[PDB]
């Protein structure tokens, strides 16, 4: 149940002390806007819950964002404004070589090292999403998680529908929040390659050379013969944190 998860988050934040970090990123957000959470506590805790983050960590993880953003950030939050990122540190003592990860792997958090071979810009993408309805012109905001536009159905002010009621949604980017994206390709160390994704405050950290470990979601993307969509899919890491050497 997510009721049940975001109950054991209640409890760990409070009886771990996390509620006066999060307590002082309140004063400073939206501009500050993450949390990072030690295993180790998580561990500590309730070994079942900590498993159960590494075998569900979309679920889990979002279910945490919840609780620090109706719990904790609420007076300070919009239906605009409700971004936050719970990130998970200290798993080095809880990783796969690249050359080793599987598709049992997928949908879970690992820890993969590397270097780091190429880097793309930093770009925005569209987080939360404004849409404005051709009836009553409000604004309903959706989050985006795809790399394709997901648009309402309904509309959160007035209540009609595109199936309904035939009504249409105008995307309102400059009142929309966006974030920054980066990719960056890792290699086994001297080999074989994957792509990372890191976004918000995790972007813009990676360069040629770095040798790097990063603990996220192993994600799979679909391999595309010019505009034929394939059973062939490749597999890339969703940044949750990160931690670089010399
Ligand atoms: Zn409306």
């Amino acid at each position: 149940s997510e009721d049940r998860i975001k109950d054991l988050w209640r409890d760990f934040f409070r009886l771990y002390g996390y509620s006066d970090e999060i307590n002082r990123i309140h004063q400073e957000y939206p501009e500050v806007r993450t949390l990072y959470v030690s295993f180790r506590d998580l561990e500590d805790y309730n070994w079942q819950f900590a498993g159960s983050i590494l075998v569900s960590p979309e679920i889990y993880i979002r279910a945490g964002e919840e609780v620090i953003l109706q719990d904790y950030l609420l007076d300070r939050v919009t239906q605009r404004f409700n971004i936050f990122n719970l990130r998970i540190k200290d798993l080095e003592e809880k990783a796969y070589r690249i050359r080793d990860i599987r598709s049992a792997n997928i949908g879970t958090l690992i820890s993969v090292s590397g270097i780091v071979r190429k880097n793309t810009e930093v770009f925005p993408k569209l987080k939360n999403a404004a849409f404005e309805c051709s009836s009553c012109h409000g604004l309903t905001y959706v989050e985006q998680t795809e790399n394709r536009l997901s648009e309402p159905q309904v509309c959160d002010h007035c209540g009609l529908s595109r199936g309904k009621d035939k009504i249409f949604f105008k995307l309102r980017p400059n009142l929309s929040e966006f974030i920054d994206v980066q990719k960056v390709e890792i290699q086994e160390d001297p080999p074989q390659r994957i792509t990372i994704i890191t976004e918000d405050d995790l972007a813009g950290l990676l360069y040629p050379g770095n040798r790097v470990i990063v603990d996220g979601i192993l994600r799979t993307e679909q391999r595309r013969q010019g505009n034929i969509p394939l059973t062939e899919f490749f597999t890339y890491l969703y940044a949750i944190n990160v931690r670089k050497d010399v």
